[PDB]
């Protein structure tokens, strides 16, 4: 008899499964892992089984998948300040699954990061043991009602030639918000790279927080403003939703958000040297789709990822 | 555009929709309907929508599918004092789900009966109105971890012939055990006809309830035992759960009860008549199959009807 882990979908191509946790008050939620007991015959032994955070087969990951040398875009261990689970799970005789009450503290967590918790089966609690682990790669993705991968085909980049923006433009398909807190968001300004030397990146970032009046507060999260970033306007958002046609019980919810800014690229270069800013306009429009199963009532499980 | 009721799943052969609900705690338990409004367009009206209880459609199926003939095989409106959901339900403009809170309490239900909540929306919100209404005929099944349908293969009952237990054996397919309370619940005894005609089906009733250390009390529910219930031995019971070889996520829970009973059958005659009583002996187990998506959390959403 094997003892693993049975997370809501498959595992990703790497090894990585992707769970999705909503970050609610104060950002306390919490997360059930199931913990299987697969076998031909009914489990007939009291299990006693030893869970426990796994630091070195993430790093190993990390070098398989992307190599020593593109660190940008690795995996980080999950904070220890940021979750707690209990280190055992008591499964008895003549029942196979249990769950493992995963508790995560997400305030201020900084979405920069891939957080990845590594969890591995120690001891599956059989008798003797001691050959080849069960084990978990969660990938934690905290979300609110605005996060997620906004269309970005409205969204126009123009760049400043000559101290006025260009006719030109450039787009791109898609753009991520990323969880601050229950009802903020942020993306990185314009056509930056999201897998940019995270040291560069975070600069930046822009802070998204949706009103109750349905205009957005927009305001760049480096304190000394060294992208210049420069609000043009007051931005707006607007929520709708519309069943779909053709899958009757498929609620499709869009939040749209229309904004205009400045700012300047300053990184482009590489790290560690100074180059001319590359000033650009951003404006239009960005749009998240969520896509919801209205045959379930619960708000989080009956979203389709 | 359209505003309509969406159960979990479609309706049966006739119109009824089964919901399924939990006996908990003193059995308050809420079950969430979702309101649709469903059309091409994006619903551009604050709508106040009305539901009622609708006495008349339910009477009407009754016939149809029934007849005025067979009144035993009758859907039975649900008593006021088991259920309360608000009147009405606001769906802002913009929004085009909303849900409908009905507040069970089972406490004391007789599920001799077949319970239904004929639900119809007597004014969709939209301007005048005023056709053909929407509507919802929830069969409300509460259930506990030791109800449904229990496979009653190995369940023999032999007629007692010249004062002994005949050595031939009569046996059935399945019998169902109906939710008294959270460990409680009922059977028919023997193999009782469970569309029988209740003023005689109720007097056959055996209550169940599982206790802590694995062993059933079984008694008859009538307090004055004209069924001549006797019980024989000890009843026992075990739970025990495996997963499916071919779908790993899926748990497979079994209740198997065992048990020893005497009981007579005074009422084949027909209703009103004085007959003499047949005496069964009843032996042998029932088992009793749950299907589980371990992948799933939740205890209610994770089971598969």
């Amino acid at each position: 008899q094997y003892v693993s882990f049975k997370a809501p979908i498959a595992s990703g191509s790497d090894g990585v499964t992707t769970i999705y946790v909503r970050y609610k008050d104060n950002g306390k939620v919490t997360y059930q892992l199931p913990i299987i007991v697969s076998g031909s015959t009914v489990n007939s032994q009291d299990r006693d089984i030893h869970i426990a955070v796994d630091k070195d087969t993430l790093k190993t990951l990390n070098i398989e998948r992307f190599s020593l040398y593109r660190p940008e875009l690795w995996y980080t261990e999950m904070e220890e300040d940021k979750y707690e689970f209990p280190e055992t799970v008591h499964i008895p005789a003549g029942s196979c699954v249990e769950l493992l009450n995963i508790d995560f503290n997400l305030q201020d967590i900084d979405m920069l990061e891939k957080w990845v918790l590594p969890l591995t089966i120690v001891d599956d609690g059989s008798y003797a043991y001691q050959k080849n682990y069960a084990k978990a790669l969660l990938k934690v993705v905290p979300f609110n009602n605005y996060s997620g991968s906004y269309t970005a085909s409205s969204m126009k980049v123009y760049t400043y030639i000559n101290g006025k923006p260009d006719t030109n433009a450039r787009t791109t398909d898609k753009r991520t918000g990323y969880v601050v807190d229950n009802n903020s968001i942020f993306f990185y300004a314009g056509l930056i790279n999201e897998d940019m030397d995270k040291d560069m990146r975070k600069k930046y970032k822009i802070n998204v927080h949706f009103k109750e009046d349905g205009t957005l507060d927009m305001k760049q999260d480096d304190p000394s403003n060294e992208m210049e970033f420069e609000l043009i306007g007051t931005p707006t958002y607007s929520s709708t939703s519309v069943m779909d046609a053709t899958r009757p019980y498929l609620e499709r919810r869009y939040v749209q958000i229309m904004f205009e800014y400045d700012f300047q690229d300053f990184t482009y270069g590489g790290s560690g040297t100074e180059v001319i800013p590359i000033k650009y306009r951003v404006a239009g429009s960005m749009t998240l789709l969520r896509n919801i199963n209205t045959q379930i009532p619960d708000e989080d499980q009956q979203i389709e990822w």
